[PDB]
């Protein structure tokens, strides 16, 4: 809803003042979601095609990140049979599937020459940790606390390596490596492994080292937590264990605790890895409810990780598929339909390119926020939301780009989604517009 | 989970660094659940009373907050039926039950002389509203952005004040008086009304004059928004429309955004007054999942908001009845069952009292937490969260306490509720104490 009033808003960028370098925004098609985007039955080829495009066309939803499953399930994983001990030999299986992930992965890679693929392991295979089972959490055997016959970390993290071997044969190389999922959590009944923060640091003591062996460029997370505390409190016990330098991006969910603060590591990125609307309903609309399911609401909450723990990239949990809420793009038969939350992503994505830098922006006004991106081409983004009930006259004044000669403004709102509004010649060195009420405005500088 | 292994943690605690006033904490009976909690069949009067009395008793729950909704629905509204006109005659109703909520607060008043009753719309009644009834959002007639037939501000102020007469008829004392609940967001189906910072103003200029001339003492809050962000944005447009001193309290829900910072005003106090796993099973662990409806979750969900948002009061959303694990207490027929979570309200609340002061509490270990609270009457409570997986030897340096002689140790984990564990003399200012793994110890110093 809105009403007629109209206030203002000053708003500086400074080109001058550096953050955060950008990876982008994605999701997964784990558990088998990338074969509901990919079935050959209901979804013709052409639409499955069309959805993938839609979540990684950059003129689109502008995503660059598919986080998938190094799976540990029957039928999911690359070890099915374990050795009777760490000296294996190990045999390692590749349908070229991987439940559908391969398929997700080459599609959106199609789509976006930038893609940034973060295999994600939720357990290790059960016969390496101490329940003997990929489900109902327990420990990679032989951390400390452990009492397992044998010592399974050097196998684990060869198996990790070896899934990453696979999709670098196929042409698809690996950006991120991580080992597990939300270790702070036992849901018993799915592929789960525990850990603290001193555990973690034994395996990824050996786990960091044969990574970089095998790839020199491959990035390494730590943990995948469900909650920003929960991270918070793993980072500081790996480092307090000696282990600050065998992993390299801060990994977490926005579950079980959401920050307003950066984290606790210096010199290392962080993303956002994880989250939605898990429990309600199948849901588009922009700005009708005030719901966090909705897609302003999605914007704002990307902006306070961007802007406030200096946050490098977010992640929906599933791309397309079933599931209600838990997808970006709904799928039912051959029909979908794409929530707004796409375009919440877009609005930051689509314009801030894997490796922008996020550079100062303040806004005069607390609820008309804003932020700024600069790609390493020296175009420039400024997103900003307005998440007041009517319109701000902003005025944005520009330092440190005078190299910029046309700017772009788009729109999203209720009957926008990322809508190309105006175009302009630059003549000085200060914009002035008016952003319409609970909107998200991007002004696009060139 | 925990396993073998010991570290220290130094702690110190200085009354001489002074932080909020203490409210309490608490839960709500609205929409029925107090009729759940006091039943025609099923639950005796006798386990009617005992339930109440594990909330609101000192020595069990420690709670002192009951949040009771001024209802605007057929059989629930002390306005059955409106005037055509704010000029009336109103026609109020006093059933003497208000939907067994006056029961539910004159038990806890029973079982607890320092109750903090917070009476708190969740809509106006239809009649002075823009949709004309009281669910569907909707704002108050008479605010910026509205063209209703008449100005109905005055006359919900007057008919607020009239709720809180027909308690203090009765014998209770209303501390706390609210007029929208989260008013950024519309549920559509059932009790609901929608606002923003400016058209908050234009009623509380309004309300909070004629509260003070009705009861002097009776404090106002604003404006219970179903997000700590989504609050700061009310917040800063009640300022900025002028209406800083024309409310008492800031009130605030932890579902649609969660604080690490303080919230945006100068001398007033905050209380989180809803908060619940609104989709889970019921559920009464301390730490077995690691899910964040459990108690030791709720321990360091409190400890956060009390050092890094200086919050003053916590409420569960009802305190017993259905509702899965919407509740602090389920009951089912005669029977019931408390949730651990209660637990952690207790550690604070049954020992940190109403006027009780937060002190500085530093810890040495980033997952070993503590906070500190003064009571009124020179008692110190200290309760420390070991959420690692493995004990600590905590090291307790007192400054600013000279005069205190004793110490009592309570331990919640998950073979403890709140367990008088040892109690010693206090000699010099320094305690040396073993805290379990995953556990909160209070020490408590008289
Ligand atoms: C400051 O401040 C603070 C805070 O506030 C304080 O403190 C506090 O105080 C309060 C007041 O006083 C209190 O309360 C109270 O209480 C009571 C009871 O008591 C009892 O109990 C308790 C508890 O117990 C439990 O717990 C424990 C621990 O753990 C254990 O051990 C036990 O066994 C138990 O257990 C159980 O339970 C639990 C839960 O609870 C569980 O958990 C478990 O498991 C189990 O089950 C206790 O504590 C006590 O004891 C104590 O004390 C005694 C004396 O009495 C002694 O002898 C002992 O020894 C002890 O002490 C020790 O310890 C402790 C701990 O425990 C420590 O702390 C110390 O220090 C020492 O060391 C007992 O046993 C009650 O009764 C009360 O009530 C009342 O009041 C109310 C209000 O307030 C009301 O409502 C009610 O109703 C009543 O009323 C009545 O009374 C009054 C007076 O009293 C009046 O006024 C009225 O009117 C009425 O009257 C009527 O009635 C009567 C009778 O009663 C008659 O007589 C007449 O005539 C008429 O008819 C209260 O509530 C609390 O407790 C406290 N806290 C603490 C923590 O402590 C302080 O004090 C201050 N200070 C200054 C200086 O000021
Ligand atoms: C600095 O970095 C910047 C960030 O990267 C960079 O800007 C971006 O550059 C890239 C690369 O060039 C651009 O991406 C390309 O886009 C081509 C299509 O371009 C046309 O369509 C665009 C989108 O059009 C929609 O949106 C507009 C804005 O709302 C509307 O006006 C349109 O009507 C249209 O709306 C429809 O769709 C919307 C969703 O998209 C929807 O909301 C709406 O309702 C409606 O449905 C237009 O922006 C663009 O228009 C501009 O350019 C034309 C000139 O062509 C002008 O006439 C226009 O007036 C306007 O100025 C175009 O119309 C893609 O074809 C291209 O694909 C190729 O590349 C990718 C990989 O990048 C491949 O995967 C793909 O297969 C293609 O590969 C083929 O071609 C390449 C060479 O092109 C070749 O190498 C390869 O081998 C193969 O042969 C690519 O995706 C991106 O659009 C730019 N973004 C922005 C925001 O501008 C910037 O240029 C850099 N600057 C410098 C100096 O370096
Ligand atoms: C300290 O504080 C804690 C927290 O309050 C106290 O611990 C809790 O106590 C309550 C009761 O006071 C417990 O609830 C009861 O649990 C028992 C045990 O159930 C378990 O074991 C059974 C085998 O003996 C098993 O059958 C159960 O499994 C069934 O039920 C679960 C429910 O989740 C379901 O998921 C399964 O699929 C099964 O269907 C379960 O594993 C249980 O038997 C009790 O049932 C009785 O009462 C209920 C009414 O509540 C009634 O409906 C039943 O028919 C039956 O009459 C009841 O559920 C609770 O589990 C405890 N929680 C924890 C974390 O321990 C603790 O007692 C306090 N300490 C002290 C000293 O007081
Ligand atoms: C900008 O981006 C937004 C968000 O992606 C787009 O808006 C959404 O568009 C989709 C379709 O692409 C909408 O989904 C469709 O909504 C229709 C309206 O549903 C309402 O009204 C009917 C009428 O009775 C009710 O039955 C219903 O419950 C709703 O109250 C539906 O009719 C559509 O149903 C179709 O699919 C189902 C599949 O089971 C079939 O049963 C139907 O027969 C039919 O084939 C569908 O649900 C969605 O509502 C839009 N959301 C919002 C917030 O607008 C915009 O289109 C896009 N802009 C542009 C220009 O493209
Ligand atoms: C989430 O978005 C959906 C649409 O994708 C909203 O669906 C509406 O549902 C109500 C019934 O609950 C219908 O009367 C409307 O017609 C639906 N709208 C549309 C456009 O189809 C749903 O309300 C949204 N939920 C939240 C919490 O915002
Ligand atoms: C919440 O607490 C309940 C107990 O109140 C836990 O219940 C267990 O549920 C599983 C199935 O999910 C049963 O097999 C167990 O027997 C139950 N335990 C008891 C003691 O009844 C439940 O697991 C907890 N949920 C979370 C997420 O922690
Ligand atoms: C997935 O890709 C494989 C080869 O990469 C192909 O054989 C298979 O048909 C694809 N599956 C779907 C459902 O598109
Ligand atoms: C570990 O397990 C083996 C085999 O059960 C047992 O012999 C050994 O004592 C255990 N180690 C410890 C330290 O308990
Ligand atoms: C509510 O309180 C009155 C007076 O104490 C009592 O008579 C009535 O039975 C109570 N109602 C319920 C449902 O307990």
């Amino acid at each position: 809803w809105s009403y007629s009033q109209t206030l203002s808003a000053n708003i500086q960028v400074n080109a001058l003042q550096r953050y955060q370098e950008m990876i982008g925004g994605g999701c997964s098609g784990a558990f088998g979601w990338a074969c509901q985007q990919f079935p050959t039955t209901g979804l013709t080829p052409e639409n499955q095609e069309e959805v993938t495009k839609i979540l990684f066309d950059e003129n689109i939803g502008g995503l660059s990140i598919v986080r998938n499953d190094i799976g540990s399930s029957p039928g999911s994983t690359i070890l099915p049979t374990c050795p009777a001990t760490p000296a294996g030999p190990f045999n390692y299986q590749w349908d070229g599937s991987d439940s559908c992930q391969f398929n997700l992965t080459k599609t959106a890679l199609k789509y976006n020459p930038e893609l940034y693929v973060y295999a994600n392991a939720w357990s290790a295979p059960g016969c390496m940790k101490t329940v003997g089972t990929e489900n109902d959490g327990g420990q990679i055997c032989g951390v400390r606390g452990t009492n397992c016959t044998y010592d399974w970390r050097q196998a684990y993290a060869d198996y990790l390596v070896q899934y990453v071997k696979f999709y670098q044969a196929e042409g698809i190389d690996i950006s991120l490596l991580g080992a597990w999922n939300e270790p702070d959590f036992n849901p018993v009944t799915y592929e789960s492994m525990e850990s603290d923060g001193f555990q973690a640091k034994d395996f990824l003591e050996i786990l960091y080292p044969t990574v970089k062996k095998a790839f020199p460029n491959l990035d390494v997370s730590c943990c995948d937590a469900t909650g920003a505390r929960q991270e918070r409190n793993i980072l500081y016990e790996v480092q307090q264990a000696g282990g600050e330098h065998f992993f390299d991006v801060a990994t977490w969910h926005n579950y079980q605790s959401s920050p307003e603060r950066p984290f606790n590591v210096v010199g290392k990125p962080n993303i956002m890895t994880e989250w939605a609307d898990g429990s309600g309903p199948w849901n588009t609309t922009w700005d009708v409810s005030g719901q966090l399911a909705e897609g302003l609401q999605w914007a704002l909450y990307m902006h306070n990780a961007f802007t406030n723990s200096d946050t490098s990239g977010y992640n929906h949990w599933w791309c397309a598929g079933g599931g209600a809420d838990n997808v970006l793009i709904s799928i039912t038969g051959n029909s979908y339909e794409v929530s707004s939350r796409l375009w919440a992503f877009a609005s930051y994505f689509r314009f801030a390119r894997p490796g922008s830098v996020r550079i100062g922006a303040t806004s005069s006004v607390e609820n008309v926020y804003v932020s700024a991106y600069e790609n390493k081409n020296g175009t420039v983004s400024i997103p900003v939301i307005n998440a007041a009930h009517f319109p701000y006259e902003v005025t944005i004044d520009l330092q440190g780009l005078k190299a910029r000669k046309r700017v772009s403004t788009f729109l999203t709102d209720n009957s926008h989604n990322v809508t190309l509004m105006d175009q302009s010649e630059l003549h000085g060195s200060v914009l002035k517009a008016t952003v319409p009420p609970r909107a998200v405005q991007v002004f696009w500088l060139e």
